[PDB]
C-alpha cells in the first residue's frame, strides 16, 4: 500500500552477500520499505536503467568506471568508490588437480587438456574482463607470450593484440562469442559460474576472493602484478584494455567498486540513505565481515553535496 515504499538496488553479482546484509541492516532502520534487490554483470546492471528503461535507486558496480562510461551524463552524474577486490583462481578440493596447483604452477594445470575452467562474458561483467586481464598480465610477469594464447585464445574467439607495449582485445557482440566447451565455459555473470564448480562441470573459475570466500573455495592467490588488487600497480594493470562489444573501453585499474544514484531514481531521499548505510563504518564492517575489503575511506569521483561528510572527493 502507500505505506510500503520499495527502494530498487540494482548491483552487481560480486555484491549479492553484501546486499543480503545491507538490506537487512537497511530495513531494520526503516521498517516500511522493501530494498529490492537484483544481482547481475555491473554493464548488464547498468543497462537496465540506460537501454532497458527501467527505474532503479541505486546502481552499485564491481568497475565504478563503467558508471561514468556507461551513465554519465543522462542517467548519473557521481559515483563514490566504496570497496575493492582481488581476482584469485578457485576450485574445490576435488576438482582436476587440485592437490598439486599453487601459485606458481597455476597456468600449466590450466593447459592440461582434461582442465575446464571458466570466466564471465567480459560484455556483461567486470569480472569477466578482468579475468582476460589477469591471464594477459601473466605473460608480461612471467614473460611467457604464450599463457593467453593456450588457455584463452585457441579456446575462443577472444584475441589479445599488441600495440606498442599495450595489449587490446576487442570483443565480437555476445552473440558471436565462440567457446571451445571441452575446455571453457563463460556465463554472463561470475556468480553464475559457482555452480558450475559446484557440479563438477568446471574444475576451476577466476573469481573476486570475497566470494571464493564467501562461497567456500579454495583459491590459488595470483601475483599482485597481475591481480588488479593494488592502488600500488596501476603502472602494470595499465598495460591490458578490453574493447567492450558495447562500444567502451575499459583498462586494467586496481579493482575498486562504485555506486551511484541514478538521476531519474523515484525515491531519492531513501536512496541517499541507503548509500550513507553502504560507506558508513557499519557497511564496511559488512563488507570486511563478507571478505571484501571496504574503501575506507570512501572516495568520489566530483563533489556530492547530499553526502559531502561521507567522501574525500580530490
Ligand atoms: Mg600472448
Amino acid at each position: 500500500g502507500h505505506m510500503n515504499v520499495k527502494l530498487k538496488v540494482f548491483h552487481a553479482g560480486s555484491l549479492t552477500e553484501p546486499m543480503k546484509a545491507f538490506k537487512r541492516a537497511f530495513e531494520e532502520k526503516h521498517p516500511n520499505v522493501e530494498v529490492q534487490t537484483e544481482a547481475a554483470g555491473s554493464a548488464a546492471t547498468i543497462r537496465k536503467v540506460t537501454e532497458l528503461g527501467r527505474k532503479a535507486d541505486v546502481i552499485a558496480t564491481a568497475d565504478y568506471t563503467l558508471i561514468q562510461k556507461m551513465m554519465y551524463p543522462e542517467f548519473a552524474n557521481w559515483t563514490i568508490m566504496f570497496a575493492k577486490n582481488q581476482i584469485v583462481l578457485a576450485y574445490r578440493n576435488d576438482s582436476r588437480y587440485a592437490d598439486e596447483i599453487n601459485s606458481q604452477n597455476w597456468y600449466e594445470i590450466l593447459k592440461r587438456p582434461d582442465v575446464r575452467f571458466g570466466f564471465s562474458n567480459p560484455n556483461d561483467d567486470p569480472c569477466g574482463y578482468r579475468s582476460l586481464m589477469a591471464i594477459q598480465l601473466a605473460e608480461l610477469y612471467y614473460n611467457d607470450p604464450t599463457i593467453f594464447d593456450e588457455l584463452v585464445a585457441k579456446n575462443s574467439n577472444l584475441r589479445f593484440s599488441e600495440d606498442n607495449g599495450s595489449y587490446v582485445l576487442r570483443m565480437p557482440s555476445s552473440e558471436r562469442i565462440e567457446i571451445n566447451k571441452s575446455k571453457i565455459m563463460i556465463r554472463s555473470m561470475e556468480m553464475e559460474l559457482i555452480h558450475l564448480v559446484e557440479s563438477g562441470e568446471l574444475d576451476y573459475f577466476f573469481i573476486y576472493k570475497s566470494v571464493a570466500k564467501q562461497h567456500g573455495f579454495n583459491f590459488v592467490e595470483l601475483p599482485v602484478e597481475i591481480d588488479l588488487s593494488s592502488p600500488d600497480y596501476a603502472e602494470l594493470y595499465s598495460k591490458v584494455k578490453v574493447v567492450l562489444a558495447n562500444g567502451k573501453e575499459v583498462t586494467g585499474k586496481p579493482i575498486v567498486y562504485g555506486i551511484t544514484i541514478p538521476k531519474n531514481a523515484e525515491n531519492r531521499e531513501l536512496a541517499v540513505e541507503f548509500v550513507k548505510l553502504v560507506i558508513s563504518e557499519e557497511g564496511q564492517e559488512i563488507l570486511r565481515e563478507l571478505g571484501q575489503e571496504p574503501l575506507v575511506p570512501p572516495r568520489a569521483d566530483t563533489a556530492v553535496p547530499s553526502l559531502k561528510a561521507m567522501v574525500e572527493v580530490s
